[PDB]
Formats: structure tokens, sequence, C-alpha cells
């Protein structure tokens, strides 16, 4: 089992962690979502479906900077909608084939009501997200670490 970002950077077999570049939304008014789809920037696969099946959480899910600050977040995995900071590990997400599939976490981050201005720095942390993979072979116990930056400014009207 190993993962790759977008661009090819990869995390190999045993774990690791990678930098993960994010556009975002330029403009976010209160009430709205910023979102942040990282189904489209993570893929992972399994190395032996024919014989181990992987199983693959979001183990903890961090906000940084003005994520942290100034946004009340929700984190989706695989459609179930949870707490981001997150509070619990998720359920697993079954991983059975070496085709790359997508990492099905998405951030949902609305801005809190004393939000106004540049509420995210542009080349700022704005997230790390904690992957844990196991499998239904061996003792295997592997974290894969996304750090997620922000490639862009982002302001909140006023
Ligand atoms: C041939 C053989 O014994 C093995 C091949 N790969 C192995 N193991 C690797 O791939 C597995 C499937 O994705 C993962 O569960 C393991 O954690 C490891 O990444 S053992």
């Amino acid at each position: 089992f190993a993962c790759k970002t977008a661009n090819g950077t990869a995390i190999p077999i045993g774990g690791g962690s990678a930098n993960v570049y994010v556009n975002l939304a330029p403009v976010v008014n209160v009430g709205q979502n910023l979102v942040v789809d990282l189904s489209t920037q993570i893929f992972c696969h399994n190395d032996y479906p024919e014989t181990i099946t992987d199983y693959v959480t979001l183990q903890r899910g961090s906000a940084y900077g003005g994520v942290l600050s100034n946004f009340s977040g929700t984190v989706k995995y695989s459609g179930s909608s949870y707490p981001f900071p997150t509070t619990s590990e998720t359920p697993r997400v079954v991983y059975n084939s070496r085709t790359d599939k997508p990492w099905p976490v998405a951030l949902y981050l609305t801005p809190v009501s004393s939000a106004g201005g540049v509420a995210i720095k542009a080349g700022s942390l704005i997230a790390v997200l904690i992957l844990r993979q196991t499998n239904n072979y061996n003792s295997d116990d592997f974290q894969f670490v996304w750090n997620i930056y922000a490639n862009n400014d982002v302001v909140v009207p006023t």
C-alpha cells in the first residue's frame, strides 16, 4: 500500500509524509463553505490485492494558522461528516485494487463570525491529515501524513 499526490509525489510502503499545495477560493462569504477537496489531490492503492485487503482511516485531522482561527470546520470522509479539527478516528475505507483510488477526504470550512479580511495567508500551513493504514493479513500499522498548504490568500469580506 502506498500513496501519491496529484503531481506524483509519493509516500511509499511503510508510511511517511508529503506536502500538498491547494488552490483555494480567494473570496469566501460568511455563511458559505470554503471547500478543500483532497479526493482530487491524494490517491492510494493496494500493492497485493491478490492476498491482502487494506484498511484506511483518517486517524486525525488538525487545523492550523488562519483555518484554525477564522473557520468552523467539518471533514467529510467517504460521505460522512465529522468535526474538524477531529475528535476521533474515522471508520475504515477498503483498498482492494492496484488502481489508484482517491482518498475520499474533503474539508468544509465556513467563516466564524469574527472572521474578516485575509483569513488564510498564501503559503501557510492550513491542515495536517493523518491517514492510517492497516490490513487483514499482518500487524502493519502505518501513518501517511499529509501537510496541506494554501497556494493563495483567502479573504472573508467585511
Ligand atoms: C508479496 C508480499 O508478501 C507482500 C507484498 N506487499 C506487502 N506489503 C505491502 O502491501 C500491502 C498491500 O497493500 C500492505 O498491506 C502492506 O502494509 C505493505 O504496504 S507483503
